[PDB]
């Protein structure tokens, strides 16, 4: 078709939600006469761009590349959504990535223990950025507060990218971002990452310990980036698109870029993708209850 493939990322450009489909989009451009364009449609925790793709023609030329918010979390948190995430047509999972605790380095804090005490001394004073209500950074922050007894004031953003800008600029204190987008700044000293919310360390930040190592093993928060087609999209179209992307994800160049920012390439078929989204939808639903989020 002379039309381009429209991949909608419902978060600000500059974060992991943007860069992973963008890297893959470049590899699959030869598959489409009209090309492959990324469209950034941020706002409302990813629901604006999500609603946009949800209403798009089910022809497989408009798709949503999104982290879990609009995919597996928002419908169990928001009072009413204009779309039903259980009706997405799964294409594939691009990658899973662990979340980490990022702080502004100018805070008088160099460890988790110091941070917890620093927040407990003044409840509500320490501000925590999020990528929007229902994002994993939101639920990971709430998860953290439940386990530690700290009280952080949530500040939502249209994505990781504007949140990091403010964090580095001293306008927001902490951020439970995913490691991929924050590691770039940690190496340059622009931020300080205190811990990884995963069972193993990440090899891009070998010195940053897991929460579990720091004796907070209940801090387990791994996000994932999915590709979904509008409701009604045929299984053939979704499968042909997942194969195109699975081919991209298997190349050395993409594996290298993914590996180097701590992203784990997946590329599963739509059926395994569908199961995984069910498993994750259930996982985060329990986090919603256990930390009662809002
Ligand atoms: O919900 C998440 O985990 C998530 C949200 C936004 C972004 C981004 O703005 O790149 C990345 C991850």
């Amino acid at each position: 078709s002379n039309q381009p493939l429209k991949i909608v990322v419902p978060f600000s450009a500059g974060g992991t939600a943007d860069v992973l489909p963008r890297l893959v989009a470049e590899k699959i451009r030869a598959d489409y006469a009209g090309g492959v364009i990324i469209e950034n449609k941020p706002g409302a925790g990813g629901n604006i761009g999500a609603d946009l793709v949800f209403r798009a023609p089910p022809d497989g030329m408009t798709v949503l590349a999104s982290p879990p918010g609009p995919i597996a979390i928002n419908h169990n948190l928001y009072q009413k959504l204009s779309f039903d995430p259980t009706r997405w047509v799964p294409v594939t999972i691009l990658a899973t990535v662990p979340n980490v605790l990022v702080i502004n380095p100018k805070l008088p804090v160099k460890s988790l223990g110091e941070f917890i005490a620093y927040a407990k001394a003044n409840p509500k004073k320490v501000t925590v950025a999020t990528q929007g209500d229902g994002s994993t950074s939101h639920l990971t922050a709430a998860m953290f507060m439940q386990l530690t007894g700290t009280e952080l004031t949530v500040i939502p953003y249209k994505g990781t990218a504007p949140a990091l800008i403010d964090l580095i600029g001293g306008n927001v204190d902490v951020f439970f971002d995913n490691i991929s987008s924050s590691a770039t700044y940690h190496q340059a000293g622009k931020v300080r990452i205190l811990a990884v919310a995963d069972e193993q360390r990440s090899q891009i930040l070998p010195q940053v310990p897991t929460f579990a190592e720091q004796q907070w093993p209940a801090m387990q928060a791994v996000t994932f980036f999915s590709v979904v087609a509008p409701p009604g999209t045929s299984a053939e179209i979704a499968q042909k698109l997942q194969k195109q992307m699975a081919l991209a994800l298997s190349s050395n160049d993409i594996r290298k870029h993914f590996q180097e920012q701590g992203a784990v390439p997946c590329g599963w078929d739509p059926s395994k993708t569908a199961q995984f989204i069910r498993q994750e939808t259930e996982k985060w639903k329990k986090v919603l209850k256990a930390a009662n989020v809002k």
